[PDB]
């Protein structure tokens, strides 16, 4: 709807930044878009693609979701909310993805990146499924740098939204693996000041947002009747706006619900 585009336009103004936005029918049709070809940093939304890669190896037998991974104190990086709790007994692959998606754990995400072969293997994995845009080059926390004009660790709203539809509804993952990817995102707890605050009652939402610079990159699948029917991706550029400035714009952008 045109009343939603004006709002994304307004957001770029209030923020002094560039806002990438796409809405996609979960038919694959592009219902609305705004700069769907600008490259944006993922910074946490790769974590949904990461476990997508992981579950791709679980389905084929190349990985086990119950396998326990052990890591040391030196492997810690900022925002390790779960991995900090299990330094002694370690965690399982199933518990790391749940830590990477539901709580944006940077260490867990690193531990998983090491299992699949690093950022280049999550790049090569995206290439082999038709996403030649999305790329990862670095480990947490560095991949969040958001350098201007820097293409490392970037996507665009068009690539992410399509790649997300393939994982959740394509033949890429098995029925249970698709159910798990959306269950983790549906269990996202660090996206309250986002579309979630806009979501009406009885509506579905599964997303991936967790920090001062964290709400720039948001991906989500939502729909009425407790069932997802569309995908939404929203990326924003770095400006002098604070975290609380950005969320209100996304919360006001999200507040897309009125013109569903």
């Amino acid at each position: 709807h045109p009343e939603t585009l004006v709002k994304v336009k307004d957001a770029e103004d209030q923020l002094g930044a560039r806002v990438g936005y796409i809405e996609l029918d979960l038919s694959g049709k592009i219902l609305e878009s705004f700069r769907p070809e600008e490259r944006f940093p993922m910074m946490s939304t790769f974590k949904v693609l990461l476990c997508g890669a992981v579950l791709s190896r679980v389905d084929a037998g190349q990985e086990q979701l119950g396998r326990r991974i052990h890591y040391s104190q030196n492997d810690l990086v900022e925002y390790s909310p779960v991995t900090e709790k299990h330094l002694t007994d370690g965690m399982t692959v199933r518990e790391l993805c749940s830590a990477a998606i539901t709580m944006s754990d940077n260490t867990a995400a690193n531990l998983l990146l090491t299992t699949i072969g690093g950022p280049k293997e999550l790049t090569a994995f995206l290439h082999n499924m038709g996403d030649h845009v999305t790329r990862l080059d670095r480990w947490e926390p560095e991949l969040n740098e958001a350098i201007p004009n820097d293409e490392r660790d970037t996507t665009n709203p068009a690539a992410m939204a399509t790649t997300l539809r393939k994982l959740l509804t394509g033949e890429l993952l098995t029925l249970a693996s698709r159910q798990q990817l959306i269950d983790w995102m549906e269990a996202d707890k660090v996206a309250g000041p986002l579309l979630r605050s806009a979501l009406p009652a009885g509506w579905f939402i599964a997303d991936k947002s967790a920090g001062e610079r964290g709400s720039r990159g948001i991906i989500a699948a939502l729909g009425p009747d407790g069932k997802p029917s569309r995908i939404v991706v929203i990326y924003t550029t770095g400006s002098q706006a604070t975290m609380d400035e950005r969320n209100r714009q996304i919360a006001e952008i999200g507040a897309l619900i009125k013109h569903w």
